[PDB]
Protein backbone atom coordinates (compact mmCIF):
# COMPACT_ATOMS: atom_id res chain seq x y z
CA UNK A 1 0.00 0.00 0.00
CA UNK A 2 1.53 3.61 1.06
CA UNK A 3 4.93 4.45 -0.26
CA UNK A 4 6.95 6.89 2.38
CA UNK A 5 10.92 8.57 1.23
CA UNK A 6 13.45 8.25 3.77
CA UNK A 7 16.29 10.21 2.23
CA UNK A 8 20.00 10.60 3.85
CA UNK A 9 22.80 13.09 2.92
CA UNK A 10 25.66 10.12 3.37
CA UNK A 11 24.71 6.62 3.01
CA UNK A 12 28.06 5.71 3.61
CA UNK A 13 27.91 6.06 7.29
CA UNK A 14 26.83 3.86 9.66
CA UNK A 15 24.83 6.17 11.29
CA UNK A 16 22.47 6.51 8.08
CA UNK A 17 22.27 2.70 7.25
CA UNK A 18 21.09 1.86 10.74
CA UNK A 19 18.44 4.38 10.21
CA UNK A 20 17.24 3.12 7.16
CA UNK A 21 17.21 -0.41 9.02
CA UNK A 22 14.83 1.14 11.89
CA UNK A 23 12.44 2.85 9.33
CA UNK A 24 12.29 -0.65 7.71
CA UNK A 25 10.77 -2.08 10.94
CA UNK A 26 8.46 0.22 11.18
CA UNK A 27 7.49 0.23 7.47
CA UNK A 28 6.98 -3.83 8.55
CA UNK A 29 5.30 -2.73 12.08
CA UNK A 30 2.53 0.20 10.77
CA UNK A 31 2.07 -1.53 7.19
CA UNK A 32 4.12 0.70 4.93
CA UNK A 33 7.27 0.65 2.57
CA UNK A 34 10.15 2.79 2.48
CA UNK A 35 11.98 3.95 0.02
CA UNK A 36 15.41 4.55 0.49
CA UNK A 37 17.55 7.18 -1.48
CA UNK A 38 20.74 8.75 -1.03
CA UNK A 39 20.82 12.44 -1.73
CA UNK A 40 24.31 13.65 -1.20
CA UNK A 41 24.09 17.04 -3.18
CA UNK A 42 21.31 19.15 -3.66
CA UNK A 43 20.23 18.15 -7.32
CA UNK A 44 20.34 15.12 -6.52
CA UNK A 45 17.67 16.05 -3.62
CA UNK A 46 15.79 17.33 -6.06
CA UNK A 47 15.04 15.24 -8.51
CA UNK A 48 15.12 13.17 -5.61
CA UNK A 49 11.84 14.54 -4.82
CA UNK A 50 10.56 14.29 -8.16
CA UNK A 51 10.97 10.52 -8.04
CA UNK A 52 9.01 10.12 -5.11
CA UNK A 53 6.11 11.35 -6.66
CA UNK A 54 6.48 9.22 -9.85
CA UNK A 55 6.40 6.50 -7.16
CA UNK A 56 3.52 7.67 -5.87
CA UNK A 57 5.23 8.12 -1.94
CA UNK A 58 2.74 10.48 0.04
CA UNK A 59 5.78 11.93 2.54
CA UNK A 60 9.50 11.50 3.41
CA UNK A 61 11.76 11.78 6.02
CA UNK A 62 15.19 13.54 5.27
CA UNK A 63 18.31 14.59 6.58
CA UNK A 64 19.79 17.07 3.95
CA UNK A 65 22.53 17.03 2.56
CA UNK A 66 22.67 21.29 2.90
CA UNK A 67 19.96 23.33 5.87
CA UNK A 68 20.24 26.25 2.91
CA UNK A 69 18.02 23.74 0.49
CA UNK A 70 14.68 23.67 2.77
CA UNK A 71 12.49 25.94 1.43
CA UNK A 72 12.93 24.26 -2.35
CA UNK A 73 12.29 20.68 -0.45
CA UNK A 74 9.16 22.48 1.17
CA UNK A 75 8.27 23.66 -2.05
CA UNK A 76 8.31 20.83 -4.29
CA UNK A 77 6.88 18.90 -1.58
CA UNK A 78 4.40 20.98 -1.39
CA UNK A 79 3.71 20.93 -5.02
CA UNK A 80 3.27 17.19 -4.55
CA UNK A 81 0.82 16.87 -1.72
CA UNK A 82 3.65 15.32 0.14
CA UNK A 83 4.22 16.07 4.34
CA UNK A 84 8.00 16.00 5.51
CA UNK A 85 9.70 15.64 8.35
CA UNK A 86 13.26 16.85 8.84
CA UNK A 87 16.14 13.95 10.75
CA UNK A 88 19.32 15.24 12.42
CA UNK A 89 19.96 18.36 10.42
CA UNK A 90 17.37 21.47 10.37
CA UNK A 91 16.27 23.30 7.76
CA UNK A 92 17.54 27.17 7.83
CA UNK A 93 15.95 30.21 5.52
CA UNK A 94 18.29 32.05 3.31
CA UNK A 95 19.68 34.26 6.46
CA UNK A 96 20.50 31.00 8.46
CA UNK A 97 17.58 31.03 10.73
CA UNK A 98 15.72 27.66 11.45
CA UNK A 99 12.78 26.73 9.33
CA UNK A 100 10.79 26.41 12.81
CA UNK A 101 7.57 24.74 10.63
CA UNK A 102 8.73 21.66 9.59
CA UNK A 103 8.78 18.91 12.40
CA UNK A 104 12.00 17.74 13.16
CA UNK A 105 13.93 14.69 14.90
CA UNK A 106 17.47 15.26 16.31
CA UNK A 107 19.90 14.86 19.20
CA UNK A 108 19.77 17.28 21.93
CA UNK A 109 23.59 17.94 20.58
CA UNK A 110 24.93 20.61 23.27
CA UNK A 111 24.06 18.01 25.41
CA UNK A 112 25.82 15.39 23.65
CA UNK A 113 29.27 17.18 22.96
CA UNK A 114 29.18 18.50 26.61
CA UNK A 115 29.32 14.76 27.36
CA UNK A 116 31.99 14.55 24.95
CA UNK A 117 33.98 17.45 26.76
CA UNK A 118 33.70 16.54 30.21
CA UNK A 119 35.37 12.81 28.89
CA UNK A 120 38.10 14.08 27.00
CA UNK A 121 39.22 15.70 29.90
CA UNK A 122 38.69 12.75 32.60
CA UNK A 123 40.66 10.59 30.20
CA UNK A 124 43.28 13.42 29.85
CA UNK A 125 43.49 13.57 33.99
CA UNK A 126 43.60 9.14 34.45
CA UNK A 127 46.55 9.99 31.78
CA UNK A 128 48.32 12.50 33.91
CA UNK A 129 49.77 15.12 30.79
CA UNK A 130 51.37 17.90 31.87
CA UNK A 131 48.31 20.77 30.58
CA UNK A 132 51.08 22.92 29.60
CA UNK A 133 52.36 21.00 26.94
CA UNK A 134 48.67 19.78 25.67
CA UNK A 135 46.42 21.51 23.59
CA UNK A 136 42.72 20.76 21.76
CA UNK A 137 42.15 20.55 17.92
CA UNK A 138 38.54 21.36 17.26
CA UNK A 139 37.43 20.17 13.79
CA UNK A 140 34.70 22.56 13.04
CA UNK A 141 31.58 22.51 10.39
CA UNK A 142 29.59 25.67 11.80
CA UNK A 143 27.36 26.00 8.92
CA UNK A 144 25.76 22.94 10.56
CA UNK A 145 23.75 23.87 13.66
CA UNK A 146 24.06 20.41 14.47
CA UNK A 147 27.30 20.01 14.31
CA UNK A 148 28.15 23.69 15.78
CA UNK A 149 26.13 23.07 18.67
CA UNK A 150 28.05 19.74 19.58
CA UNK A 151 31.78 21.24 19.25
CA UNK A 152 30.77 24.83 21.19
CA UNK A 153 29.20 22.07 23.93
CA UNK A 154 32.71 20.29 24.13
CA UNK A 155 34.69 22.93 24.04
CA UNK A 156 32.73 25.20 26.50
CA UNK A 157 32.66 21.76 28.69
CA UNK A 158 36.68 21.60 28.79
CA UNK A 159 37.19 25.46 29.37
CA UNK A 160 34.65 25.12 32.31
CA UNK A 161 37.03 22.01 33.42
CA UNK A 162 39.91 24.50 33.87
CA UNK A 163 41.54 23.62 30.24
CA UNK A 164 43.22 26.42 29.86
CA UNK A 165 41.67 28.85 26.71
CA UNK A 166 44.13 29.94 24.55
CA UNK A 167 45.55 26.60 24.04
CA UNK A 168 42.03 25.42 22.39
CA UNK A 169 43.03 25.67 18.34
CA UNK A 170 40.00 25.54 16.34
CA UNK A 171 40.09 24.79 11.75
CA UNK A 172 37.42 24.29 9.65
CA UNK A 173 36.94 21.72 7.82
CA UNK A 174 35.63 21.22 4.37
CA UNK A 175 33.50 18.23 4.05
CA UNK A 176 31.88 16.05 7.75
CA UNK A 177 34.49 13.00 6.71
CA UNK A 178 37.62 11.32 7.22
CA UNK A 179 39.50 13.19 3.93
CA UNK A 180 38.55 16.28 4.91
CA UNK A 181 39.14 16.54 8.73
CA UNK A 182 42.35 14.96 7.71
CA UNK A 183 43.64 17.97 5.70
CA UNK A 184 42.29 19.79 8.38
CA UNK A 185 43.91 18.54 11.07
CA UNK A 186 47.03 18.16 9.07
CA UNK A 187 47.40 21.73 8.54
CA UNK A 188 47.01 22.75 12.39
CA UNK A 189 49.49 19.87 13.33
CA UNK A 190 52.08 21.72 11.28
CA UNK A 191 51.64 25.16 13.28
CA UNK A 192 52.13 23.80 16.79
CA UNK A 193 55.42 22.13 17.13
CA UNK A 194 55.00 23.41 20.78
CA UNK A 195 52.07 20.44 21.49
CA UNK A 196 52.71 17.12 22.90
CA UNK A 197 49.56 15.28 23.54
CA UNK A 198 46.11 16.32 22.01
CA UNK A 199 42.36 16.25 22.40
CA UNK A 200 40.67 16.09 19.02
CA UNK A 201 37.46 17.86 19.39
CA UNK A 202 35.21 16.99 16.29
CA UNK A 203 31.32 16.69 15.98
CA UNK A 204 31.27 12.82 14.58
CA UNK A 205 33.24 9.78 14.29
CA UNK A 206 34.85 10.64 11.04
CA UNK A 207 35.68 13.95 11.84
CA UNK A 208 37.14 12.22 14.95
CA UNK A 209 38.97 9.60 13.08
CA UNK A 210 40.53 11.99 10.48
CA UNK A 211 42.06 13.77 12.89
CA UNK A 212 43.62 11.02 14.69
CA UNK A 213 44.57 9.70 11.46
CA UNK A 214 46.60 12.91 10.85
CA UNK A 215 48.13 12.69 14.30
CA UNK A 216 49.35 9.45 13.24
CA UNK A 217 50.89 10.61 10.34
CA UNK A 218 52.81 13.50 12.52
CA UNK A 219 54.56 10.90 14.47
CA UNK A 220 51.90 10.96 17.67
CA UNK A 221 51.62 7.60 19.35
CA UNK A 222 48.42 7.13 20.60
CA UNK A 223 49.18 7.53 24.69
CA UNK A 224 49.66 11.28 23.50
CA UNK A 225 45.89 11.55 21.64
CA UNK A 226 42.64 11.38 22.84
CA UNK A 227 40.25 11.24 20.11
CA UNK A 228 36.18 10.69 21.43
CA UNK A 229 33.53 10.37 18.55
CA UNK A 230 29.53 10.91 18.52
CA UNK A 231 27.60 8.44 16.51
CA UNK A 232 29.18 4.76 18.13
CA UNK A 233 27.94 2.55 15.19
CA UNK A 234 30.85 4.54 13.28
CA UNK A 235 33.76 3.57 15.19
CA UNK A 236 33.24 -0.20 15.60
CA UNK A 237 35.57 -0.72 13.08
CA UNK A 238 38.30 1.32 15.25
CA UNK A 239 37.25 -0.08 18.11
CA UNK A 240 37.58 -3.54 16.56
CA UNK A 241 41.57 -3.15 15.50
CA UNK A 242 43.75 -5.27 17.39
CA UNK A 243 45.54 -2.35 18.47
CA UNK A 244 44.21 0.49 20.58
CA UNK A 245 45.04 4.10 18.60
CA UNK A 246 44.16 7.41 19.97
CA UNK A 247 40.95 7.33 18.95
CA UNK A 248 39.36 6.19 22.40
CA UNK A 249 36.16 5.67 21.96
CA UNK A 250 32.78 7.26 20.98
CA UNK A 251 29.53 8.25 22.34
CA UNK A 252 26.81 6.20 21.18
CA UNK A 253 23.49 7.74 20.39
CA UNK A 254 19.86 6.80 18.90
CA UNK A 255 19.73 6.17 15.67
CA UNK A 256 17.23 3.43 15.84
CA UNK A 257 15.24 6.26 17.65
CA UNK A 258 15.84 8.44 14.98
CA UNK A 259 14.82 5.67 12.09
CA UNK A 260 11.96 4.59 13.51
CA UNK A 261 10.66 7.39 15.32
CA UNK A 262 10.74 9.90 12.55
CA UNK A 263 9.09 7.21 9.69
CA UNK A 264 6.33 6.35 12.67
CA UNK A 265 5.38 9.90 12.83
CA UNK A 266 5.17 10.63 9.29
CA UNK A 267 2.81 7.54 8.56
CA UNK A 268 0.92 8.78 12.05
CA UNK A 269 0.86 12.51 9.95
CA UNK A 270 0.38 10.70 6.58
CA UNK A 271 -2.19 8.30 7.33
CA UNK A 272 -4.38 10.01 10.33
CA UNK A 273 -3.73 13.58 9.83
CA UNK A 274 -1.90 13.43 13.10
CA UNK A 275 0.34 16.21 13.40
CA UNK A 276 3.45 15.62 14.74
CA UNK A 277 5.41 18.03 17.77
CA UNK A 278 7.63 20.31 15.92
CA UNK A 279 10.14 19.32 17.48
CA UNK A 280 11.82 16.10 19.59
CA UNK A 281 15.41 16.16 21.21
CA UNK A 282 16.83 12.24 21.94
CA UNK A 283 18.89 12.74 24.89
CA UNK A 284 19.66 9.05 24.84
CA UNK A 285 24.02 8.34 25.01
CA UNK A 286 26.47 5.91 26.41
CA UNK A 287 30.16 6.08 26.28
CA UNK A 288 31.43 2.70 24.14
CA UNK A 289 35.34 2.01 24.08
CA UNK A 290 37.40 -0.94 22.93
CA UNK A 291 36.14 -2.37 26.83
CA UNK A 292 32.59 -2.22 26.34
CA UNK A 293 31.43 -1.52 22.86
CA UNK A 294 30.07 -5.37 21.57
CA UNK A 295 27.96 -5.45 25.13
CA UNK A 296 26.83 -1.85 24.50
CA UNK A 297 25.27 -2.53 21.06
CA UNK A 298 24.23 -5.84 21.51
CA UNK A 299 22.11 -4.25 24.21
CA UNK A 300 20.87 -1.64 22.45
CA UNK A 301 20.04 -3.85 19.54
CA UNK A 302 22.20 -3.05 16.96
CA UNK A 303 23.84 -6.72 17.13
CA UNK A 304 27.28 -7.27 15.85
CA UNK A 305 30.95 -6.02 16.32
O1 LIG B 1 22.12 13.68 14.48
C1 LIG B 1 23.38 13.12 14.46
C2 LIG B 1 23.84 13.24 12.98
O2 LIG B 1 24.13 14.67 12.90
C3 LIG B 1 24.63 15.00 11.55
O3 LIG B 1 23.66 14.78 10.60
C4 LIG B 1 25.90 14.25 11.32
O4 LIG B 1 26.45 14.69 10.01
C5 LIG B 1 25.72 12.76 11.40
O5 LIG B 1 26.91 12.11 11.14
C6 LIG B 1 25.07 12.41 12.76
O6 LIG B 1 26.12 12.54 13.76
Amino acid sequence: NLKLGFLVKQPEEPWFQTEWKFADKAGKDLGFEVIKIAVPDGEKTLNAIDSLAASGAKGFVICTPDPKLGSAIVAKARGYDMKVIAVDDQFVNAKGKPMDTVPLVMMAATKIGERQGQELYKEMQKRGWDVKESAVMAITANELDTARRRTTGSMDALKAAGFPEKQIYQVPTKSNDIPGAFDAANSMLVQHPEVKHWLIVGMNDSTVLGGVRATEGQGFKAADIIGIGINGVDAVSELSKAQATGFYGSLLPSPDVHGYKSSEMLYNWVAKDVEPPKFTEVTDVVLITRDNFKEELEKKGLGGK
